[PDB]
């Protein structure tokens, strides 16, 4: 049982935004590409971030469950150096029940964008 | 439970080619390796998916699943400029039911071959 | 439920140490961090391994599971090269069961460690 919603950048290609597997929703790794203008939005890992979020949050809902009930995250970040304001920003969708993670520096991610996020999830 | 096939690459030391929980089978990344000559089969993105990909298929058919019961995969390439032709031959495992996916370049893999795929699968 | 342990380094911000869903531990990334000082251990790839380790020991044994009951592991190694050498300090704590495993070359890990280990477990 698969994810589309039109509030985070489609899938283009052989994958999904996410897939359903019992109790658990895999995403797809989020970018910070725009799901109306298909462009990158920002230019700083703070702007970058906070799209990313926005990202994953439309596909969370489109899944009926949310921020809380993440389980797990990998965060791919182009350069570990931005680990700081990533955080700042990352802390604003996980704020109290934290997912268990790993952040590290992938040499390039598409686009060679900043920061590409994936999720596993709970349903609510 | 364990997972060993003949038509993979052997598992030596420390893991094994798959491993199930409940209803989940987590495989072991696979590289373009020849499970009966021990080598990097071909030279391109192209051959080298190709290998990746049959060994995948040994690993799903041992475990009691298949390539449309994928839930999510992950896809480290050596390189992300080979990505339009790694994600074409991607596809052709695949007919209308897609995985969800992260693809990124790492900074190097095993015997610096081209692609390695970690796969995440439903038992049939 | 999340996890938590004196006895691995503490979770600062917005991720924990390990979290459950149904049967399953999903634990944060550990690297050779000392719960006790907060510092690097080891300046050699098999020592910091050790370290990852028993951080690793610390959050399955908090959760009630072990080495036995692990099911996927991602190596996160800073150079492909150590492979070896890891791969020796790592078989110490998998004795009988082998989790899956990748393992690949990222960039970069925080604070210029050379391993972070990520795991995924079934609780006991």
């Amino acid at each position: 049982k698969k994810i589309h919603t039109d509030k985070a950048p489609a899938a283009i290609g052989p994958y999904v935004q996410g897939k359903i597997v019992g109790n658990l929703l895999f995403a797809s790794g989020q970018v910070p590409l725009s799901p109306e203008t298909g462009q990158v939005i920002g230019t700083t890992i703070e702007e970058q971030t906070q799209q990313v979020l926005k990202n994953i949050s439309a596909i969370l809902t489109e899944a009926g469950t949310d921020f809380d009930h993440v389980v797990k995250t990998t965060c791919f970040l182009s350069d570990i150096d931005d680990f700081v304001p990533f955080n700042e920003v990352y802390a604003t969708a996980f704020k109290s029940d934290f997912p268990a993670r790993s952040a590290v520096e992938v040499a390039r991610l598409p686009k060679d964008v900043k920061i590409e996020i994936e999720v596993i999830a709970e349903l609510i």
